[PDB]
């Protein structure tokens, strides 16, 4: 049995191995390791191709999806894996396995600052902070920072800074821009903990650290075609992998407990 | 439409509401609120009864299950809810929805100590610590503390203290004993962060704090009969609750940000 897998490059979830003349195009990463574990246990081969538009997927005007989600709906892909978050809108058109990792928003900041939490960040006027404009993270802080029922007034303060001038002043256009500004100092970037954590661990100067403190708001999962019988099987193995600690071993392979940069 | 819901008391997930004058025994809690949200969204009624043995359920020697899991397998209950963690052993015989809350192991300890992380606790010779004897948390530390591949030596150190004399020296019979010993002092209790955090928030003397910082090892979910058509429906609305922020509001209702004991040393 062979399955078609659609993916999008996202360090360290899915990465292209260094090109070597006379060798094929290989993929590596934490998500590839999870897929290999499922492939070995469930006994299936797979072929990986990247989404032609390189997008996770969002709904279009005519109720059609692009990106990896579109591939699953069109049945051009049996499953999709990268850094896909399990969201209600996606789960209504595809079927996600139970998460194999948590998702949360962290703060990428230069080392040595007195800021250690979101509350500390919200009380700062010296250091600007923000996220990627017109992203789910930006909308996440719109909801939290405008919800009357939120007890913690930190989000309201954060939203005022993030949304200044429609977000133009304090937000960036892509995660790479946010990471760059954070390393220069005088700016704190709010994005996926996993992405920023890997960015800080691989920093050439080890000049940046990551603030967690956020319980998971979503989880990364494997997306499969609607009604796919593999969804329950994938979830069972994923739970077993988490239970035995093997998934923790894979995480530390790409997010080492002690690596190049010390984040303390 | 009505569904049979099996549960077990677990503060603050499921709790008995103060009832008077022979009025029906009503339940309250974070898990009850999630159930009510699903009931309104999916348009079903329900009746809650407690597990006759008051147990979450585990496999017996003859492969039969007791507790809430047994009620689902025997189909005396349509779904089970309380503080049930989504585990592979249970998921093989029942069907869990996607988690509606994260689960992790925290530390309940008296305030005013230098201990602020698991690593700090592992380096202590003065203060004993442990978890519930013959518990999933006890097995969790057995695996981490004996796995050669774990990069953090903290877990190996913790296991030696937790498992001393087979755990007889430093473990406790129940969470209530663990909470009581932690409040006494000279003991740190390792258990569900949600349970101990509510224990610290409701402490009469506000004498204890909780050390979290642990990413979720599992998640709390709703258990349904194998092949139940409601499982996917529950997962969908559970996801929608989280996205709209309604789950966070309910959590703050039972784990308030302020108002209760301050958990800072
Ligand atoms: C819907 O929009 C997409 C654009 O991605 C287009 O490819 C597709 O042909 C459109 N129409 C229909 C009928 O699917
Ligand atoms: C297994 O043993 C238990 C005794 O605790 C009993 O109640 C149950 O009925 C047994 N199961 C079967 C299938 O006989
Ligand atoms: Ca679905
Ligand atoms: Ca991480
Ligand atoms: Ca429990
Ligand atoms: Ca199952
Ligand atoms: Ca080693
Ligand atoms: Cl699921
Ligand atoms: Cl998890």
């Amino acid at each position: 049995l062979t399955l078609k897998v659609v993916t999008v490059l996202e360090e360290p979830f899915v990465m292209v191995a260094e090109n070597i003349l006379g060798q094929p195009k290989r993929y590596k990463g934490f998500s590839i390791d999870v897929l290999d574990a499922l492939a070995k246990a469930l006994g299936f081969k797979y072929e990986i191709y990247q989404a032609p538009d390189g997008r996770y997927g969002h709904q279009l005007h005519n109720t059609s999806w692009n990106g990896m989600i579109g591939e699953l709906i069109s049945k051009r892909a049996d499953l999709a894996i990268s850094a896909i978050t399990i969201t209600p809108e996606r789960e209504s058109v595809v079927d996600f396995s139970k998460r194999y990792m948590d998702y949360s928003v962290g703060i990428l900041i230069k080392k040595g600052t007195p800021i250690r939490t979101f509350q500390d960040l919200s009380k700062q006027v010296e250091m600007s902070y923000g996220t990627v404009r017109d992203s789910a993270v930006y909308e996440y802080f719109r909801a939290k920072g405008t919800n009357p029922l939120e007890q913690d007034s930190t989000f309201a303060e954060l939203w005022r800074t993030i949304s200044k001038n429609g977000g133009a002043d304090n937000c960036v256009s892509s995660p790479s821009e946010g990471i760059r500004k954070a390393k220069k100092g005088n700016y704190a970037f709010l994005w996926d903990v996993a992405v920023v954590e890997y960015a800080a661990l691989t920093d050439d100067d080890c000049s940046v650290t990551v603030i967690g403190n956020s319980i998971s708001s979503k989880g990364y999962g494997i997306a499969l075609q609607h009604g796919s019988p593999y969804r329950d099987l994938f979830s069972q193995r994923i739970l077993e992998l988490q239970d035995t600690g093997d998934l923790d071993v894979l995480k530390q392979k790409w997010w080492p407990h002690m690596g190049r940069c010390d984040l303390t």
